[PDB]
């Protein structure tokens, strides 16, 4: 009775610029409750399905966040897989790829990397992992340069469906004939996906969306960039897990996961939604001046989006609201 489970994430975004607010606290206890989570379900290995990283220049405290989680995470036997995303750097990534060697994680950050066995916690063969990142075009591309032509977004779709298609026959000889699941990663947006504001388009101009059926037939597809938490084509097994934390206004009030991932020799068993706990109060305030008058005199502060439709003027509105917010037990960020 083999078991192989893995917790799905993605989306991080550390270090964002929440309406000059930080993200750190959220993203501390969220990582705290990871860190309990992953030895609740005595989890065999994380992975981060694109993202971590709001930029590719992270601060400090962001970047601290994700090396003690990272430490932290030793005292579990987890391992770890942190896939770069589109707004991720390589080169950040990469800068600590073979230090997170020797601390049981696998940094992969560019395209090209070979799949591999993911250990059990006792290091016997849990998994096989195709380690598959956000594809830079121009990384996937180097199979045939696609130029002085017309149908390039033909061609990228092609070149990412020939890649997971190349992965994925390495993936089964790897496997040999070990009742082993394989696990695939990806970042990108599928055909169909519901997308939320923070979510920022990719591949401009050559892929409108990713059709989930070119994916291989790996046991579990696990896929990040979209940041709320949906199956893919119908599939139970095609999934964003959705970002761990609300990324933008529209986000808040719906739930934020993480999937925690059970195999059972060698094949899918089931996949649990485990809530992430919400620490930081956000909530949208719609309708007319009185209605929004109306609204916040009921209540951490809580972060406030104002969205208005009542034609009146530019700056007005928010001298009024600074007036009307003031000294209340709240914050407000936003105002449309």
């Amino acid at each position: 009775i083999e078991f192989m489970r893995i917790l799905h994430t993605s989306d991080w975004h550390l270090g964002q610029n929440f309406y000059s607010k930080s993200r750190e606290a959220e993203h501390q206890a969220f990582l705290d409750w990871l860190l309990e989570t992953a030895q609740t379900h005595q989890v065999d290995a994380i992975i981060v399905a694109g993202d971590v990283f709001d930029t590719g220049s992270p601060p400090s405290y962001a970047r601290t966040l994700y090396n003690r989680f990272v430490v932290n995470l030793q005292q579990t036997g987890c391992h770890l897989v942190v896939l770069a995303g589109n707004h991720d750097s390589v080169a950040t990534l990469n800068e600590s790829r073979d230090i997170m060697a020797f601390l049981n994680t696998t940094v992969v950050a560019s395209a090209g990397h070979a799949p591999q066995i993911l250990p059990r916690r006792d290091g016997t063969p849990g998994a096989v992992l195709c380690p598959i990142p956000f594809l830079r075009p121009r990384d996937i591309i180097t199979s045939q340069a696609g130029l002085n032509g017309i149908e390039k977004q033909q061609h990228l779709l092609a070149a990412i469906t020939d890649y997971y298609q190349q992965h994925y026959a390495d993936a089964c000889k790897l496997r040999g004939d070990q009742p082993l699941p394989i696990i695939a990663t990806g970042h990108l947006t599928t055909v169909g996906a519901s997308k939320s504001d923070a979510v920022r388009d990719i591949y401009i101009g050559t892929l409108d969306a990713f059709p989930a059926q070119n994916f291989p037939p790996a046991d579990y597809i696990a896929l990040g960039h979209i940041h709320r938490a949906q199956i893919i084509g119908g599939m139970e097994h095609v999934r964003y897990c959705g970002s761990p934390i609300p990324l933008s206004f529209d986000e808040c009030g719906k739930s934020k996961y993480v999937h925690l991932v059970t195999f059972s020799n060698g094949k899918l068993e089931s996949v649990e939604n485990l809530n992430v706990p919400v620490t930081q109060p956000m909530a949208v305030l719609k309708g007319d001046l009185a209605s929004i008058t109306a609204q916040l005199e009921q209540w951490p502060p809580v972060w406030l989006d104002i969205e208005i439709t009542t034609d009146e003027y530019l700056h007005d509105i928010q001298r009024k609201i600074q007036a009307l917010t003031e000294s209340l037990p709240v914050e407000v960020l936003l105002v449309r």
